[PDB]
């Protein structure tokens, strides 16, 4: 009856494999620039995302798989890593080793959104941070290693869209610039951006629907670019200069919304066009005065996070693929009954350096074979009467159809020499 | 403020590194034995494990962190992996694969009780499957795997107990049967107990508090061994006669009753009496039926899950340590202010085939160079004025002392061919 529940899926093949890929490749590129892995709980106190995200967030507000601990104490799923990250770095005091503390790991994220292509219920993600300084050269290095992850991976056609949020001072200012813009236009909006403009009308640029845009391009809606604080303009400036003596291609965007309520300056993303909707792969940004928020001295903080689901995707967009599960190195055929228990004694000699699979019954030899070619053996051990009685086994190469009889001392050796 | 709920942990540094190890031997002796990793989502629709796990356990009972879907179906967290390992099977149809059907995998599981030594609400466990066939080759292979994942390690005191629970009509049987010695000294029971007396009695063997041990031992409770029916008892002796053969060392329980109702015939479980309470390092057992409770056809299955936590301790008890965290291969110390960004290029045009890591501020020679040292960087470089201009390095073995100057070309090259 019960299936796997809608959003979440068995990972398994091909598809896990590619997963497994690119998280060890991006534990190559991170740990080589000295990032220490850090594993956080499944689920944190309902507050470290609360008050982390921000209390305003869609995620905070109605997509966080929340439950009760037996007894009291609220717990929340996990739906992102850097709060945790952060209530990590407190509670460690790791405000005490060599600065900056550069931390990485790979796991499942869980968000209660409706899902559809590319949104799941449950998904992973690598997430990168760099925690203790402001320097912008941790801004650039971000973005610098996500782009390197992705590039590592042979992805080519990535999209790079940098730029800022100034700080929580700018964020309001322009909030409330385009409230007194927008309100007395409010009759021209999407249902949806009505809403938005009550709480963080910023989300009303980056809308859908042909109403919004007409209006806003019509009504001259200046960019947050504009609405920066000078110092913060000048810590964006400093990353571009990094981001472009290193070379990595990326487009200014006017301004990037990002899903969490913590971000303060430097915002980033790298989006692919072989998606469709949800083409980014992955994003990040500052965060400073989070710490704060949960109840911590103020740490400084960069760093990002990409769905592996996602890259994926783009990686099979970009025509790249995996080979075929390779079979059991020998596939042990009885050929009479007191045999099926003799080939189990052989396969459990051969392991675990040799893949040794056996079947548990009793078979024609051409049956035998047959079963060996469908779960792409390298090799066929046939174990019947003469054999048994001999302490022999015969051999037989499924590729060419050479075959050998041999004592089982002699089969891990001949095996070994003939497939390393 | 906030802190990592109680009975979770960040894993980083040495434990992180053994939970590794200890997967990545497992991974190796599972696949060897023809083991396919497949891995279920964290939480599965609340009935497969009430059905599964059995409506009158503990865990079902008080111990699972259930929650509602942001839209009604009731879900919850994992608390262990057989059901739905068969809740897979069931769902893509492996039924068609050629059997048996061996599956692994490694994953955090979560149990909702009161934490201490040995007994984490987050722990993580391998856990291995061998779903479609009733032969009792499978089990004795589930036993001797789960006997090598450990022995590979290098555990050497480890305590295999055997045992079988019978069939369904045995099952029944010594159920009645304890319910006719308990029920007229029912008033001695612990409340746990005269709860469990009603369904599913067995589980009151396995309990805790003295009241019920005593009175189990005075009233000369039998063994469910004794109440075993032919066919159970023949299906034991086969395995046993396996386990022999292969000179796996077991010592015969009396009365092995498993802490989950899913079981039918098979059942041990491995300890090391060097964890003080909860010596199981892991367990398992056959449970055919399990399927059909799911709602889907008979499908016989063995299997077993260690805890990774309990295994480390079993490991560090034994005196089995971690070397040392290696540094970084260079670590660039700015001289002057406009060398801190001449560093942080050199290190990218390092990376990732190099570890490069540096300073975010310029320091004296001296201080650089322990900072180096505390790092346990193979080489340290000097960024200054005179480097700076004349476009070179001056890299210095912390080893020999050996100081070099060389262009930043030969940088890469050099470093290479003197650490690899
Ligand atoms: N519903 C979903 N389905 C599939 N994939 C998804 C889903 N939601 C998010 N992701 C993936 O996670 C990536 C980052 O998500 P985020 O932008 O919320 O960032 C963060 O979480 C921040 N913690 C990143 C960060 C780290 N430090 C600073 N910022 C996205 O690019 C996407 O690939
Ligand atoms: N609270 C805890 N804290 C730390 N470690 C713990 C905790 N609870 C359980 N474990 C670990 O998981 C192992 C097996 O637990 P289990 O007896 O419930 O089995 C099963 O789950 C079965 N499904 C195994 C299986 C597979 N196939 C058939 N049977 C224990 O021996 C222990 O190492």
């Amino acid at each position: 009856t019960a299936r796997a529940v809608r959003g979440t899926k068995d990972l398994f093949g091909k598809e896990l494999r590619m997963h497994q890929r690119i998280v060890a490749t991006a534990r190559k590129v991170l740990e080589a620039a000295g990032a220490l892995e850090l594993v956080t709980p499944i689920f944190e106190e309902t507050q470290v995302f609360e008050k982390g995200v921000g209390a305003a967030t869609d995620i905070v507000r109605k997509e966080m798989f929340t439950f009760q601990d037996r007894g009291g104490r609220s717990l929340t799923l996990r739906p992102e890593g850097t709060a945790a990250m952060v209530r990590a770095y407190l509670e460690h005091g790791m405000k005490v080793w060599p600065q900056p503390v550069r931390l990485w790991m790979a796991g499942p994220m869980f968000r209660a959104e409706r899902p559809q292509k590319g949104r799941y219920r449950q998904f992973h993600q690598v997430n990168y941070e760099a925690l203790g300084s402001e320097n912008p050269i941790l801004d650039a290095e971000a973005v610098v290693l996500l782009y390197e992850c992705l590039k590592e991976l042979g992805l080519r056609r990535l999209k790079v869209k940098l730029s800022s949020v100034g700080d929580p001072e700018d964020r309001a200012r322009y909030n409330a610039y385009l409230r007194e813009v927008l309100s007395p236009h409010r009759e021209a909006l999407s249902e949806d951006s009505k809403e938005r403009l009550e709480e963080n009308p910023m989300r009303i640029l980056d809308s859908k629907s042909e109403r919004d845009q007409a209006l806003l391009k019509e009504l001259g809606v200046r960019p947050m670019l504009d609405f920066l604080g000078e110092e913060a303009r000048a810590h964006l400036k400093e990353v571009e200069r990094h981001l472009e003596r290193l070379s990595v291609p990326y487009e200014l965007e006017p301004a990037l919304v990002r899903g969490l309520d913590y971000y303060v300056r430097t915002a980033f993303e790298v989006h692919h066009e072989e998606i469709g909707a949800q083409s980014a792969l992955g994003g990040g940004g500052r965060y400073d005065g989070l710490s704060e928020l949960l109840g911590g001295p103020r740490v400084p903080g960069v760093g990002f996070a990409f769905g592996v689901e996602r890259v994926a995707l783009a990686l099979e967009a970009e025509g790249f693929g995996l080979p075929e599960e390779k079979g059991p190195d020998l596939y042990l055929i009885p050929l009479t009954e007191e045999a099926v228990a003799e080939a189990f004694y052989l396969a459990e000699a051969l392991r675990p350096r040799l893949r040794a699979e056996y079947a548990l019954a009793p078979r024609k030899p051409a049956k035998g074979l047959e079963e060996a070619l469908k779960r792409g053996a390298a090799f066929a051990g046939f174990l019947g009467e003469d054999e048994l009685r001999a302490g022999e086994v015969t051999l037989k190469r499924l590729a060419t159809g050479e075959q050998v009889r041999l004592s089982r001392e002699e089969v891990p050796g001949y095996l070994l020499q003939a497939l390393g």
